[PDB]
């Protein structure tokens, strides 16, 4: 199955920024969501669920067709509170209504992680929106109930190494669970992109409780949360490693997690030899606005 990147007609550079910047400023005016917390981190949770869906077996899923927008996929039990981010992004698409589906799911993300003040990611254009018959079946995305053992299979269907699910795992940074989304009940929350997540694995005094959906997870008494899967990352002696090293370099977990990401919202797409090279955009900050 192949999914050739076709490069929405006559389009450049300055298009796909001034959708950034969109999103950007959309960021900036609806700051009272989620108790302040605003849209950042369910943009990034979006774009990783429409492209968490892959498998490299087939190359079934992924960003590429767009197919969140199709009501099998919106209404995953997985996808419960992405809603949210679907609203923010529909008056976007409004106004840019050129851009396919996947190529703005994957660009809020992208867009989101960089105005949180994380690394940038250099993205690609060209997803195109497939069929609704092209939408695949609920029940590709992880269980947060599990251990190290599990997550580790699970990302070998996306083809993601300890180092990759580690980092990528970084984002959990960033904003809260839900308990009415998930049955996980929700912690102290951030919205700026930082390694705080392996600070917190590392030095918090973890207790394992039970929410009130009846599902364990381990809170501080700091107030802070992780999730089983979480807090698997410092259970694990391999993946154990990979969080100290990025508890003490934030450099190198922002390279990694760039690498990470884009290769998660790339995954199954095929780039023609003349495709333009990826996009890195300006943030709001760098130009000025
Ligand atoms: C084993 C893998 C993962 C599991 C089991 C998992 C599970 C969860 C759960 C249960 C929530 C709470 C959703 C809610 O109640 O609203 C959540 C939130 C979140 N996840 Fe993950 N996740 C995983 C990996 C990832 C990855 C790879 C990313 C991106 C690179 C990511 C980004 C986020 C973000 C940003 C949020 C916060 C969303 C918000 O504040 O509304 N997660 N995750
Ligand atoms: N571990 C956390 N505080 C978390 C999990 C999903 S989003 C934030």
């Amino acid at each position: 199955l192949v999914h050739v990147a076709s490069v929405e007609k006559g389009r450049s550079y300055e298009d796909f920024q001034k959708v950034y910047n969109a999103i950007a400023l959309k960021l900036r005016e609806d700051d009272e969501y989620d108790n302040y917390i605003g849209y950042g981190p369910v943009l990034v949770r979006l774009a990783w669920h429409i492209s968490g869906t892959w498998d490299k077996h087939d190359n079934t899923g992924g960003s590429y067709g767009g197919t969140y927008r199709f009501k099998k996929e919106f209404n995953d039990p997985s996808n419960a509170g992405l809603q949210n981010g679907f609203k923010f992004l529909e008056p976007i698409h409004k106004e840019f209504p050129w851009i396919s589906s996947g190529d703005l799911f994957s660009l809020g993300g992208v867009t989101a992680v960089q105005e949180m003040q994380g690394p940038k990611i250099p993205w690609r254009c060209g997803r195109v929106d497939t069929p609704e018959d092209t939408t695949p079946d609920n029940g590709r995305l992880p269980d947060a109930d599990k251990d190290a053992g599990y997550v580790r299979t699970f990302f070998q269907r996306l083809n993601m190494n300890d180092r990759e699910v580690v980092a990528l795992m970084g984002a959990h940074a960033l904003g809260k669970t839900h308990l009415k989304n998930s049955g996980y009940e929700g912690g102290g929350a951030n919205n700026v992109f930082t390694n705080e997540f392996y600070l917190n694995l590392l030095n918090e005094d973890w207790k394992l409780e039970k929410n009130d959906a009846n599902n364990e997870q381990w809170d501080s008494k700091s107030g802070y949360m992780m999730l089983p899967t979480d807090y698997s990352l410092i259970q694990d002696p391999k993946y154990l490693s990979i969080v100290k090293e990025y508890a003490n370099d934030q450099d190198k977990f922002f390279k990694d997690f760039s690498k990470a990401f884009e290769k998660l919202l790339e995954n199954g797409i095929t780039f023609p030899k003349d495709a333009p090279s990826p996009f890195i955009f300006k943030t709001l900050e760098e130009q000025g606005l």
